[PDB]
């Protein structure tokens, strides 16, 4: 559960994410090359507010045991957050590595593996707030996980929404609009992100498919910076979304397109999110 920094062998810079960097070692204490691999999450630079948000979010992973959730192995203290590793990496690259091989099939195998992962983060009241298939984790061709809880908040006892405004470059394009316009992040805000995330799955990474560069394309490439947030938000109160991905079926579509609602209330739940991929799997499937 202590990781002794001294057997931390360096291996591989593995990517940037939030003021977070994560690297591959080898965690080898006999200093024989016999022991395991393990990924380990740092500061990119310390701060007293950054290291208290990186000791809530290592908190947070401990507290977290699920098949769809990567493994947290412990701490190394310069804190550092030591998990599992993943051979495959993130599901963006994989996706992107693979696609002539991965139907639709997986994809909503992939799409139902997140759901559960958020129907149990959502049981201990956690709001992600950054799902995009970016920070979805690899483990083998027939299981991904949710992979990082940088911007993981825990709801008050009293709301079903928490109001947050993070300085740094935030992932507008994944925003539900009151987190664009009010700031509020709850388990609906999770779901509208979840479409976005099956809209990117569905897409299989394709560059200029990307929901910025759809929304860009929508808003006009012209506009500014302060200005984009503003279009953006005039452009989902219109009912302005994402188109059907190339190739995929109405049925899938239409789930993306509830997701979008902009009334929060009327979401699907997570729950209902996978009662509806396993059942439009099923029917592909035959069985
Ligand atoms: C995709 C790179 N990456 C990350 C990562 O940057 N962030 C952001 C926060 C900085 C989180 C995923 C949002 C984490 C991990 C990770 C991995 N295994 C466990 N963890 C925990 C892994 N494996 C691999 C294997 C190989 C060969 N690659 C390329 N990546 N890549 C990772």
């Amino acid at each position: 559960t202590q990781f002794e920094e001294r057997h931390l062998k360096f291996l591989q810079q593995l990517g940037k994410g939030n003021f977070g960097s994560v690297e591959m070692c080898r965690y080898d204490p006999l200093q024989d090359n016999t022991g395991e691999v393990v990924a380990v999450k740092k500061l990119q630079h310390s701060t007293e507010e950054h290291l208290r948000d990186f000791e809530r979010e290592i908190e947070i992973l401990k507290s977290l045991q699920h098949d769809n959730i990567v493994k947290y192995k412990g701490v190394c203290y310069n804190l550092k957050l030591i998990m599992e590793y993943l051979p495959y990496g993130s599901l963006r690259d994989y996706l992107q590595k693979h696609k002539e091989r991965i139907d639709h099939i997986k994809l909503l195998q992939y799409t139902s593996q997140i759901c559960k992962g958020m129907e149990y983060l959502g049981t201990k009241r956690y709001i992600h707030r950054d799902l995009a298939t970016r920070n979805i984790l690899v483990e083998n061709e027939n299981r991904v996980k949710i992979g990082d809880f940088g911007l993981t908040k825990v709801l008050p006892q009293d709301k079903e929404y928490y109001k947050v405004k993070e300085p740094g470059e935030s992932p507008i394009f994944w925003y539900a609009p009151e987190s664009l316009t009010e700031s509020k992040f709850s388990v609906a805000s999770d779901v509208w992100s979840f479409g976005v995330v099956l809209y990117e799955l569905f897409t299989y990474i394709e560059k200029s498919k990307s929901p910025p560069a759809e929304f860009m394309r929508m808003i006009g490439n012209d506009k500014q910076g302060q200005m984009i947030v503003f279009h953006l938000i005039e452009l989902l109160k219109n009912n302005g979304r994402l188109p059907r991905p190339d190739g995929c079926p109405d049925e899938i579509y239409m789930i993306m397109t509830e997701c979008w609602n902009n009334n929060v209330n009327q979401r699907p739940s997570f729950r209902d999110l996978a009662l509806r991929v396993d059942q439009i799997r099923d029917n592909m499937a035959g069985h």
